[PDB]
């Protein structure tokens, strides 16, 4: 039932989130660290972990299949960002006081995942309507 039932191989985690940004002239490299979770649920891997906004505290899931992988913000940010290589999607970017309609065009994915370290690449473009190469690694530990 729960969710957490279904959980195999619960490992604590260090993760580095790192994005490469190129909007309109301006270039720029953001990058962020912190703990969290990796877990396995029906043979797929999952990543837990909160990130901070500037109107507070956001939890995040991020769930890797082939081909595809879905970014579940909520908290301060509630947004299910999927990202599926070769094609479009929509998803609402929902905060306390409204909302809008974001599109996600992926390029590639890559990933390579383990209990003791993990690496996520995601190259994509983003607009209201961008382009975002995004990496997510972590290790096991700490």
């Amino acid at each position: 039932g729960f969710q957490s039932n279904a959980m195999k191989q619960e490992t604590p985690i260090t993760l580095h989130v790192k994005s490469v940004i190129e909007d309109d002239g301006n270039q720029e490299v953001i990058e962020f660290r912190t703990t969290g979770f990796y877990y396995v649920k029906q043979n797929k891997v999952y990543l837990s972990y909160y990130e901070e906004h500037d109107l507070g505290k956001v939890k995040t899931i991020v769930k890797v299949s082939e081909g595809e992988v879905l970014v579940m913000r909520s908290g301060a940010v509630k947004m299910n960002q999927r990202f599926v290589t070769g094609a479009s999607t929509i998803a609402k970017y929902k905060m306390s006081f409204g909302e809008l309609e974001l599109k996600t065009s992926t390029k590639s994915i890559q990933s390579d995942l383990d209990e003791e370290k993990g690496r996520i690449s995601i190259a994509y473009d983003m607009h209201v309507g961008h382009l975002h190469n995004m990496t997510i690694t972590y290790e096991g530990g700490t």
